[PDB]
């Protein structure tokens, strides 16, 4: 039904479409949801089972994401330190939730920015682009490579 493909262990990328899939959910143990949209909603919210994150951002070309980083990674940290796994989400591009599954990567297992997009390149091929995501990683990768 729903790729809800794993990144890492403890770390699913999704769309819309894979966010609405209860079943697979629960399977992979995940907990803790991040929603990287402001429109969608926080899906089986009232179901009382998991926790949640939304990062309200939207695919353009003007849009911020950094400012979202640090929150995501704090996110991330406390599913797999409490033991269960976290699925980031946006829409059909995975644009929004690939920039912030990569800037992870690119921070907590200290690869580049290419050498983790090759990485989740792999896993899940179809993911549309969008260039001002890619300009704010390089911008990471400078200020991580530096310690800023
Ligand atoms: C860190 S992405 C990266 S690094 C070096 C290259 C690329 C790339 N990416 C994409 S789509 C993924 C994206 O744009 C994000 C939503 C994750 C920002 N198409 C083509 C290329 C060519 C070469």
């Amino acid at each position: 039904m729903a790729e809800l493909t794993p990144i890492l262990p403890f770390l699913f990328l999704g769309n819309e479409q894979d966010a609405q899939d209860l079943d697979t959910m629960q399977r992979l143990n995940i907990g803790y949801v991040i929603n990287v949209t402001t429109h969608l909603p926080l899906y089986h919210y009232e179901k009382g089972l998991f926790n949640y994150k939304r990062l309200p951002a939207t695919d353009s070309n003007k849009q911020n994401l950094r400012q979202y980083f640090e929150e995501a990674f704090e996110f991330i940290e406390e599913a797999h330190q409490c033991g269960k796994g976290l699925l980031i989400h946006c829409q059909a591009g995975v644009s929004r939730s690939a920039t912030i599954v990569i800037a992870y990567l690119m921070k907590h297992t200290r690869m580049t920015m290419t050498d983790a997009w090759k990485f989740v390149k792999g896993k899940r091929p179809i993911i549309s682009p969008n260039l001002n995501f890619m300009g704010q990683l390089l911008e990471f990768e400078e200020d991580l490579n530096n310690g800023v």
